[PDB]
This record gives C-alpha cells, structure tokens and sequence, in this order.
C-alpha cells in the first residue's frame, strides 16, 4: 500500500515528523513516501496522493481539510530578546518574513504599533525553517508558527518575546479534485487528524 | 541608493553568506541589498531578481554563471546514529535523507565501495538541506549535503560527519540572465563575495 505525500517542511520538522513512529506501529502496512516542499508546490505534477500546506482552504480543484492552527508570533534569538522590552524595539533590528503578504504590519496593528516603514530592513523566505535558522544567528527578528518552533523554545535558542498572536493561515491536508481516495490515505487522514 | 536585488538558496545564506553580511553592509553602504531565499527552484525573472545564487552544474538557459564555490557531499547524522555508525555499510542501518537531484547515494555509496542501495530502502526526499539536517538532528535518518555549509551544526556538535569521503555533485554559482544588465551595484558585490569565498 503506497501513500504519496508532499509536507510543508515546517510541518514535517514541528509537527509530523515526530509523529510517524506511531503511524507506523499502528498502521505497518502503508508504505509512506514523504517528501517537503516551501508551500510552493504542484501537486499534479509531483504525483501527490495527498498535500500538506498552509493557508486558507480554498485551493482551485482541490478539496482541503483543516488539520491545526498556525498562529504567529515574533521569534528571536536570546541575544536580541535582551534588547526588545516593547514591541517597538523589535525595529531595531531587521524583520525576516516569507513571501507572504501583510505578516509584520497586521502583527505591529494587532498589538498597536504603526507598521515598519516600507523601506525597513527586511529579509524574505521561502521556508519558517530556514528563517528559524537565520533567527538562531542573529539576522533579525522572525515571524512564524510558534507551535512548529517548540523544540527550538524548550531548547532555549529562540525566544517569543511577546504573547500577541496573529492568524493569517492555518495548516491543511489536501487532494486534488480530480484525484482517486484510497484506504491508506484515508487511514492516514484519520490518523493525523485524530491525533491533532 | 543602489538597489540590488538577490535570491539566495537557503542553505548557502545560512551556511555561508549570512555570516558574511554585516562586512558587506558595513563596507557598502550605498548598496540596498534585498534578499530572498529559495530552494533551488527559482525564477529570476518573475522575482525580478539582480543575481541569482544556486547550486548546480553552472549551465542554465540564457543564463551567465559565475562559480562561487565547492559544494562537496558527504553523510551526515546526529550523535545517536554515529554512535551505531562504524562502516559505510552501517549508515544503511537507517532511513536516507536525500534531495529532489538524483543519484547522491548511490554515488556516495559507490565511490566508498558499496553496493547501491535497496531500491525499497526507506528514503525522504527534501527541497531544501536545511529541512533535510533539521530532520537529521531528529534522528529522522542520515542526510547527506555539503558539509561546508553545516559548520556551525558540526561544530556545535548537533551533527556528526562519520566519514571523510565527500563526492562533487554540484558547485554553487552566482547566475544572471544574459538579458538583464549589470549594474555597478552588482559587480562590487560579486566582487566583494568572490574575494571574501
């Protein structure tokens, strides 16, 4: 039994990967291929059975269940959490971001600051991952799904400054319209949602 | 004043020009530096972008590339798997970690004198090696990426590198369209990166 499965790679490290031990115990007879992607990702073309990605829902051809929320909140390094007292002090540093619209000035509204000015120092990423990375070293002060970063927050290498959190998108499981179910991807659905 | 705009692979800006920015900021600053990250996959055109830095054999179309640096391959696994790691033939022990490219193990495998592995064995496929090492730390199974560009994982010894044996399957160039023109901002920083590589 063979189910083909593209991850957000943010999804795959915070969430799934630490899960699929218990997929496999209690389902050893599905063959899981994983592979990740940076929400950037045709699934038509990469034989997908299923999809795991972040947003909205509402993708054309394509039927979306909702597996977790994915609320943000700025992440930085100890080093520039000591300098950050007040939400304003997170622009003395440079802002990291994906390519995602909105995310640091419906952040600063929400908590009620003006947003950063549009030529503020700002570095953009494909991936929260690699954006985590460059949080740990230093470059500047990320925005990104708390619950995916855990591991990092217990570890003490990256730091939430504040508790303000906003939503801009949720993480969802996701088939094309035109693609065949199955019982093992329906065996996993189950099993992934269930245990969300 | 001068605008220039870069897409980065992500495992080269974290693994080597990150690291390096603050010198260029501090000794150009009169260059705007934009950058973006990808994962190897990219479209310098609809991103508008100045220079492209990726990893590759340096031959894409109507495209100028200028050789960065070395990318040379080699496994890499947490402390957990090391310490069950004495033979090449050990690293099969567990999953592999590999990359949408093709051929890294059986390459890997081939020139330390191995036999290619099972062609069910357990493999995940990663866009990116910095997801692929974050996997690795986790004990997910053994990755294998240029161990040049996971110094600050080796050295914090969150990464173990068991083996010497490293094998080119790529380099990392820095690409412009022939199309788009070149810029005195674009030219000191080629310059200033080539240097200081």
């Amino acid at each position: 039994e063979k189910l083909k499965i593209g991850v957000v790679g943010t999804f795959a490290i915070g969430c799934l990967f630490p899960l699929l031990s218990d997929f496999k115990r209690s389902y050893p007879h599905i063959d899981l291929h994983i592979s990740t992607h940076n929400n950037r990702v045709d699934p038509a073309a990469e034989g997908l059975d299923y999809t795991i990605r972040y947003g909205g829902g509402a993708w054309h051809d394509t039927d979306a269940q909702y597996l977790c929320s994915a609320l943000m909140s700025p992440l930085c390094s100890p080093t520039l959490a000591s300098q950050i007292q007040t939400p304003a002090d997170i622009l003395k540093f440079p802002l990291l971001r994906s390519y995602r619209r909105d995310e640091w000035a419906l952040w600063m509204q929400t908590v009620g600051e003006a947003p950063p000015s549009p030529t503020h120092n700002v570095m953009v990423f494909d991936s929260s991952v690699t954006m985590l990375e460059a949080a740990q070293a230093g470059m500047g002060v990320a925005i990104a799904p708390v619950r995916m970063f855990t591991h990092l927050l217990s570890s003490e290498r990256i730091v939430q400054p504040f508790l303000t959190q906003i939503d801009l998108g949720s993480y969802w499981i996701t088939r094309l319209q035109s693609r065949p179910e199955t019982p093992a991807m329906r065996e996993f659905s189950r099993w992934l949602t269930g245990v969300l």
